[PDB]
RNA sequence: GGGAGUGAAGGAGGCUUCGGCCGCGAAACUUCACUCCC
């Protein structure tokens, strides 16, 4: 594909044939992260399953120890006291069923959103169409939908992080920013990996993490050793 | 080796001959995968 000269710079930086360690890719992160903005890290593990198969979907959350160095707008749909508890817990937008017009009219100024299963009625329907491109309706294995409401706020704003193998088999999540050090990047890649691997369906066959990586928004990928 | 599509993820910037073009819509761009084609 036609790429920048910014790009194409990037590319004489890594070697696409060397495996590199956890810790020498959390090096080359600021190198790389030249885009026009504190670019975010990540990684990518194409997964030893069967999308197919139902039982054999990775799909979890997991609190990473720096953080994802980015603020989190949560908003929280609820009803009870547990507009109480959500505000309490910090959410930056609490409210109840009249929030649902409130989004029908063009409010979309939050990065997340909680609720309490028992709006989940109205929720679900209503909100479903309007929030379901940018992944942003309430979900019960997404974490996003308990009674907990405060504590799920108290973790997202804490730097939790969600994940769910795609239909492909492959698997991806944020685990940072290139302007944290190195070694903190790096104590969040640990983590994500391990979250991963715990887990491993059943029934999965094979080498569960055939291939892990690690990259920037706008940079290019080099591939690292899970086990570093 | 190159041209593309599809899924998921990241993303508010990306490219530029400096004329502007594209993107902040699911959509630019980039990554890992699933295919198509030359
Ligand atoms: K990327």
């Amino acid at each position: 594909p036609k790429h920048g000269k910014r790009y194409r710079a990037l590319l004489e930086k890594v070697d696409p044939n060397k495996i590199y360690t956890i810790d020498e890719a959390a090096h080359l992160v600021k190198e790389l992260a030249t885009a026009k903005f504190d670019e975010t890290v990540e990684v990518h593990a194409k997964l030893g399953i069967d999308p197919r198969r139902s039982d054999q979907n990775v799909r979890g959350t997991v609190s990473l120890p720096h953080g994802l160095g980015k603020q989190v707008r949560v908003l929280a749909i609820a009803k009870g006291e547990k507009i109480k508890e959500a505000e309490e817990a910090g959410a930056d937008y609490v409210g109840g069923e009249e929030i649902i017009q409130k989004i029908l009219d063009g409010w979309m100024d939050f990065d997340a959103v909680v609720a309490t299963p028992d709006v989940m009625g109205a929720v679900g329907s209503k909100l479903g169409r309007i929030l379901g491109p940018r992944g942003l309706l309430p979900n019960p294995k997404a974490g996003t939908v308990g009674f907990n409401i405060g504590e799920i706020i108290r973790e997202i704003k804490a730097g939790r992080i969600e994940f769910r193998n795609d239909k492909t088999g492959a698997i991806h999540a944020p685990v940072g920013k290139a302007s944290f050090p190195p070694e903190k990047l790096a104590d969040n890649i640990r983590a994500f990996i391990r979250a991963l691997e715990a887990h491993k369906p059943e029934g999965a066959k094979g080498t569960f993490l055939r291939s892990v990586y690690v990259t920037t928004t706008m940079g290019p990928s080099v591939r690292i050793n899970p086990h570093s």
